[PDB]
């Protein structure tokens, strides 16, 4: 169970509660990318240099096809087994493959028909001079085509049509080709060493197209709402289906799974405070996000997940375990909670939660302007609470604030709870501590062997 | 205290001493950003598409205003309490708020007059077609306006004025709008889930404007000197003051606090060396930067701070604590210092400090070309020192170097000091070690319970 | 030694074996960069503003020269010692210097002749209006010159030649200059606080030139093959040789060392699996990459290295040590291996290696469609193996797969091996555990002092 009162009295302030959702139904769509530049706009006087580019990309495209070769042949179906819905893998010659590799192979075997249809239609597609446009199909999936930055190359031909010779245009087109090749090598193409794994992020694709990804979502029919959460989660991934060395034809996957809310799922947000013990500033180590799910305490990492005031969805769902000490600290037990020292000049001395303020007067001033009696605090107090019964307007530091009324009798007063011993969090300090523990283990082993040698 | 001789004899070379400064007087300036495109340059034949954009940004701007709503109403002042300089908060209905949230609310309540003045002047500001310009006010703060990349859109209209139809211009302007929207979503706007927190960095603003930030600093009147240190520290932050859904009007904060030098503040720089014990290469684990302040040993993290040869300023001032073992190792005690093994082919065998060289001859060659006697070293030596008394020119590896004279009698010779046991620094090794310690804790608890059951 | 069978039976699947290479023969080439804008294209009516830029860069260039001053004077040679191939350093006045600083000083002393030749030829080089071109020399090294983005500035002068006044052109050129200055400050120039250290990466240089680096490699004569591995390793570094404050003349180093294959060098790739113990999912902690070298177990970090199916080369070659527990777990000992709990919805239940599948039927369904007997598994089984002797086609989850034949008699069956106790990997959990260990150390010390006080 979770005890909010215990966390409040320790020094941990509750934030906001969020829900948890799980992605499902991984529907996928294919996108076509052509490495060959468009035949319009660019003149043929530099096309010889283009031939060199045709070789250069080949040096990058020939091995990639070799990666795809001998892989699709390991999956087959229909050999007198049409009743089976799935396909029987024959990865004996493949040697080594993972679960992700097997799933990618199954997807490739399923989408081989679409890949062949796209390859057949490539002859007509190559004649499309439009910059960005949609593409119909057999009514199974809708495709699209984009001319990339090369479509803007014509915009650089209107100036100095005949003032600059063909050499300058060739140099400019070579510079543009080198820039595109460098961008592809940085965040596309052979960046993923294994093309049978779905690990392509939308950030790389955006960086290829000058940090833009809205066009693909609009073409595929995305949802305007919760766009920031989807972008932060990065649930959309991509993989290579087929590659054409001669034509520079590649296919990219776009997955838009639907989110389903987990019943009775709750995630808690907490923040620490800078309380006082004796003339010094102290803080408590507590994770900002706590996972509860269906009444089962667990740990979760929100570093690579979304942070929203109403929903928290993790793309990987690590679901890390939680130690017994952390569980005890979270529940109604304060002896298992650790504390650290803070020397920062600016600290969150006060905080607000559920209409109630939390701070300490051992280091910050406390005085009710409505009463002549100056508010004080005993030296053996860690935390304090304020209510409208004592005073209406309170002042912390140079900031005035007012609170409401307690939910019950309001007997919080200034109750304090003891905590565990402090310890350093620095990596070097942890290393020194564990080295000392290992050194003491020698004496421990010596005592153990002494207790079983002549101890009688 | 700090013992430089002990560090030198252990194997730690002193670098350079730096000062420490603290930011203060957080003066703030407001900057106005208009999401609506300029009325000049772009033709009206695509303005219908602009209307769709007017809806799209609304889907991103409507919730943000809801974030600002019901927040400023929680702070009020002047209700028969004009004598009070501050404002009395009424965050009872707010529910949960942090110290940063309270400070942001106070700042918003103070700057509401400026926000209202800016909103009133927006009618005249919208008629300003200038790309980048300044803006006067009531003589409290100076503002500015910038047309962003949209001002360059007109530069794309000079080519093909009538050769390309309105459809191409509309497509280009839509592509530009999508790129700007994607950039804003990446490094602006709703990236910060809580708009009542000052966590906007200048790097994001620069990425919005193609990695450029000098114009804002020049307009605000920054200081040319120490610009690199200010950029590295990132002391300038921003926050949202008000948002206009219809007009796309937003305000950004720019803080330029003044740095005050802490009296008697010193920060030390140290580097490790690759010494020898017996035919093997060994290194010592010591932090590169050591914080001393006003004669009080402490730990500091310079990863997110500045690194300058004359001053070190940390933006967050973590001021992490230091373990007793680290303090003992830093001072005149060598038994608390740990060592590790290094197998790298290239290592810093030699180093220079205060005109004195430090190296070991157990693995590197040592020979004075001015003397026929070949320099040697005993097998039980860890470190060695050289001086002009023995030879004038020394050779380490294939590099010749010369030193000066010692500060005193020069009796350093080849004194060595013992160190503690070694240990691995890898995370997996640390995990295995702590798992073994936990396993041994079972036997420890068994022995403890045996010692209190029948041990008599 | 390495036991692949032990790893397979524990739950660790072998991947692919790679080689290891070491860089050598660090040949270096110089590249010239001119900060002064080209005299062609830009009109003189804005040149006055350029003068201000001439001052601005000076504020950034004057200290840098001071960094180079008094440094080259500390290295000298030829003073009646021409027979010596090296140079004798005189860094007594330098005070503090590292091994990298000494190497950089030696390189500067060696290349001072080339630097002087470049400075002398700068007078003729400044008259070169070509965008990018090569540059001959004394036949020791080939240089090059590049006009950067400024060469495209003329492309912005063709539109509105006389429609826009000189003020607009000056504003545009000032904006471009500010953008270039910001980019330089971000990823060039004074970013490296110590200019006597080689720590400039090619990523920063590419970011200066819009993420492009192929032109420099093509000019210097790079190798088309293994380009991705070279880019990932980042073996090419740079350093500042000389700086001209007035002319904005700087030199950058480009190193292209040759890779030599280490004899009998092997690096192993491994992946974990999600096995079962009793109705729960469990995983094993094992590093993905294992270093073996010439029959010597060691640890290596591939995070900042290359990942290729045929070769793995580390730029820094950390060569971290390995704990005894990890060595025991890797070899034929399972008691030293640790395990963790995983609650993720999607886990790699099955895997393939050497034509053999590995999975568990305790949580996933197992049934041979060719036989009416349903495949089952005992509750006390952790891992299982499948072969063509029992069934030809196997099904895991909703995926069908087939295997070949065992290398020997095929008596793997479903043998299981015990593992060590589990432990949490979270940093907070580790901190709590070490705090508890430190607390127990107090009782341990009390028992130790009791055993030497009156224990008789």
């Amino acid at each position: 169970s979770l005890h909010y009162d215990s966390l409040s009295k320790v020094g941990i302030i509750k934030g906001l509660t969020y829900n948890y959702k799980i992605k499902g139904s991984p529907s996928t769509k294919l996108m076509v990318v052509k490495l060959i530049p468009n035949i319009d706009g660019v003149r043929n006087c530099t096309q010889k240099q283009f031939d060199e580019y045709k070789n250069l990309v080949k040096n990058v495209l020939e091995p990639v096809k070799l990666a795809l070769n001998a892989m699709l042949d390991n999956v087959k179906s229909g050999n007198n087994k049409y009743r089976f819905a799935g396909a029987i893998m024959a990865g004996v010659a493949l040697g080594v493959a993972t679960a992700a590799t097997v799933t990618a192979g199954i997807a490739l075997h399923r989408s081989n028909e679409n890949a062949q249809a796209i390859a057949n239609m490539k002859n007509a597609i190559q004649n499309t001079n439009e910059a960005v446009k949609q593409l119909q199909l057999a009514n199974k999936q809708t495709l699209a085509v984009i001319d990339t930055i090369r479509g803007e190359i014509n915009n650089n031909i209107i100036p100095v049509i005949n003032q600059l010779s063909c050499d300058t245009i060739g140099l400019s087109v070579g510079i543009k080709l080198t820039q595109y090749y460098s961008e592809i090598l940085t965040a596309f193409g052979p960046a993923l060493q294994n093309p049978v794994n779905t690990r392509i992020t939308i950030q790389a694709i955006s960086s290829v197209f000058n940090r833009n990804f809205d066009e693909l979502l609009k073409i595929m029919g995305y949802t305007s709402g919760d766009l920031y959460e989807i972008l932060h989660s990065g649930l959309i991934r991509g993989n290579i289906i087929d590659v054409d060395v001669e034509a520079g034809y590649i296919a990219l996957e776009i997955e838009f799974p639907n989110l389903t809310l987990v019943p009775n799922a709750v995630v808690q947000e907490l923040m620490p405070i800078s309380y006082n013990v004796d003339g010094d500033e102290w803080v408590t180590l507590v994770p900002r996000f706590v996972l509860t799910r269906t009444t089962l305490l667990s740990n979760i990492d929100t570093s690579r997940c979304t942070v929203t005031e109403s929903s928290v969805i993790c793309d990987n769902d690590y679901a890390l375990p939680m130690s017994y000490e952390l569980i005890g600290c979270l529940q109604g037990d304060t002896s298992k909670c650790a504390r650290e020292k803070v020397v920062s000049s600016y600290v969150p001395r006060f905080a607000l939660s559920d209409g109630l303020v939390y701070a300490n007067c051992l280091n910050t001033i406390c005085r009710c302007m409505d009463t002549d009696t100056p508010i004080s605090q005993s030296l053996g107090t860690t935390v304090s609470l304020l209510d409208n019964k004592k005073c209406l307007v309170y002042q912390v530091g140079d900031i005035l604030i007012s609170v409401g009324s307690y939910l019950g009798e309001g007997e919080y007063s200034a109750d304090n709870v003891e905590l565990g011993p402090p310890v350093v969090i620095d990596k070097i300090d942890i290393g020194n501590q564990l080295a000392g523990i290992n050194q003491t283990l020698q004496n421990a082993e010596d005592y153990i062997e002494k207790s079983e040698e002549f101890l009688k």
